[PDB]
């Protein structure tokens, strides 16, 4: 019936095995955001394997770990393919809002879905900026607990399209193109994130996840909680780290 990946996927995301249709994508994205932590711990620990369906199922589903955008969306890609959707992966380049500049070229991986003559961006790897719904190329606003999002076909130094977002003023989240990327490219993207001097992900541990009242983030130095409108940062010690990872993110 269902593939091994589908079976494991349903189990991990606590979603009853069933046929997945377009209208079911919201539920998929929601659970992923609430359960699959956004993290770079393998990069920190120096235990990085190449990306593949099997490796993704082993790490994110079976060993109940999380991952970065290229892992989260690669897994979802495989899942959606098994579910029979018309999907493909494309590279993206994120914009650094604090320092006004583009992060490394193609440091993000997203999914483009074609459904009923319409294209949508499917993204479960943007950490705390998760749309939690397919974002239509037609431009209508998509709103969720994380903020508002919209797609615009605008050429930029890094692409042909952009995903903009806001809580008040619209700003570029990331730029992208519709050029299909394969596993080798995805493995190249991983390597660049592991070694680029300006890579945001090889400078310190990060683990983030959505909650019913916001989202939570944990670094080696601080635990940041966004809760019912409030945002607190608490310095932590070595032992608080291991405990929070476990208790708040299910990572053991
Ligand atoms: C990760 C993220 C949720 C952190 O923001 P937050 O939860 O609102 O809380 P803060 O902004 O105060 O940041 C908390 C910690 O995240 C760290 N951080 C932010 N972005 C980071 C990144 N890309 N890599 C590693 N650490 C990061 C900050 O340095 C901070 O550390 P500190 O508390 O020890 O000083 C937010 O930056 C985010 O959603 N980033 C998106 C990442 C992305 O582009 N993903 C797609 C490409 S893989």
């Amino acid at each position: 019936m269902m593939t091994n990946l589908q079976k494991e996927f349903f189990k991990r995301l606590k979603i009853p095995a069933k046929e997945i249709t377009f209208n079911d994508l919201d539920e998929i994205l929601l659970n992923m955001g609430m359960i699959l932590p956004f993290e770079n711990l393998d990069i920190m620990a120096g235990t990085i394997k190449n990306i593949s369906k099997n490796n993704l199922v082993e790490k994110l589903l079976i060993q109940k770990r999380g991952g970065l955008c290229y892992e989260l969306n690669s897994l979802l890609y495989y899942f959606l393919m098994d579910c029979g959707f018309q999907v493909y992966k494309v590279a993206g380049t994120v914009y650094d809002l604090y320092d006004n500049k583009w992060k490394p070229d193609d440091g993000h991986v997203i999914i483009i879905l074609h459904h009923n003559k319409k294209d949508y961006v499917i993204d479960a790897g943007f950490a705390s900026h998760l749309p939690l719904h397919p974002v239509p190329f037609s431009g209508e606003v998509i709103s969720s607990q994380t903020g508002e999002y919209r797609i615009r076909k605008r050429t930029t130094q890094k692409g042909t399209h952009i995903l903009e977002m806001r809580k008040d003023e619209w700003k570029i989240g990331y730029a992208f193109t519709l050029d299909p990327i394969d596993e080798q490219k995805v493995n190249n993207i991983q390597k660049v994130i592991v070694e680029h001097k300006e890579s945001p992900f090889n400078k310190g541990a990060i683990t983030c996840k959505l909650t019913n009242y916001g989202h939570i983030s944990l670094t080696n130095k601080n635990y940041t909680e966004t809760f019912k409108g409030t945002k607190n940062k608490r310095p932590i010690e070595s032992k608080d780290y291991a405990r929070i990872l476990r208790e708040s993110f299910g990572i053991t």
